[PDB]
């Protein structure tokens, strides 16, 4: 039940229930000729909700936003940028007309600027050395190290023990790496080990694009990494 590209429209978004008051949204986007499929979390925190990610770019964002008045009726009061990228940054501006607080870590921050991308506006202190976590309401956030990018979070949810592991995490189907361009690929392996180390009880895995699945998408993604490093 799962959606794929199959179900959304290029410019719209869905909502998954994966457990009680946490949801994915997924949306999809162009590139390169292709279509890609796009996760990002939403957790409910009291009365309101925290959104984890943009759905990569304005016109997405606008509609997660719309989709999540219609089907969940909250507000987004906070969201979290997990890397610096612009499917995950990009709509920051949409979310903070909206009057929605953006939080990402000043190492995200850094970069999203050296990138020209979209800038969330609030910090996040105390995730700059690996292995780092803090509370952010009803989830924690982990920094694991370098790996899809030097400065990737992910999430966890622990009244769900849901871990959204972003982009930093893939799903079983992508069986070769994605785009690495500024992935750390010699600390990729280490830092899933961080992930697996510190979240051993996670029942739900969510890839930042894709199937979610369990646990084993850690070892599936460390499988991938260490073949893309052995090319020749
Ligand atoms: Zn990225
Ligand atoms: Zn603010
Ligand atoms: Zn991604």
């Amino acid at each position: 039940e799962y959606p794929t590209v199959s179900e959304i429209p290029v410019g719209e978004v869905r909502l998954y229930q994966i457990a009680d008051g946490v949801w994915s949204h997924i949306a999809t986007q162009s590139f390169d000729g292709a279509v890609y499929p796009s996760n990002g979390l939403i957790v409910r925190d009291g009365d309101e909700l925290l959104l984890i990610d943009t759905a990569w770019g304005a016109k997405n964002t606008a509609a997660l936003l719309a989709e999540i008045e219609k089907q969940i009726g909250l507000p987004v009061t906070r969201a979290v940028s997990t890397h610096f990228h612009d499917d995950r940054v990009g709509g920051v501006d949409v979310l903070r007309a909206a009057g929605v607080a953006t939080y990402a870590s000043p190492s995200t921050r850094r970069l999203a600027e050296v990138e020209g991308n979209e800038i969330p506006t609030h910090s996040l202190e105390g995730l700059s050395s690996s292995g780092d976590a803090v509370r952010f309401g009803p989830v924690e956030l982990f920094y694991p190290g370098a790996a899809h990018s030097t400065d990737n979070l992910v999430v966890y949810v622990p009244s769900a023990s849901v871990l959204y592991g972003g982009c930093a995490i893939y799903e079983l189907s992508r069986t070769s790496a994605g785009n690495v361009a500024d992935a750390d690929l010699a600390e990729w392996p280490t830092s899933i080990e961080r992930i697996q180390q510190h979240y051993p009880e996670a029942q739900f895995v969510i890839p930042g694009h894709g199937l979610p699945g369990g646990l084993d998408l850690l070892k599936h993604t460390t499988n991938v990494v260490k073949a893309h490093t052995n090319r020749s």
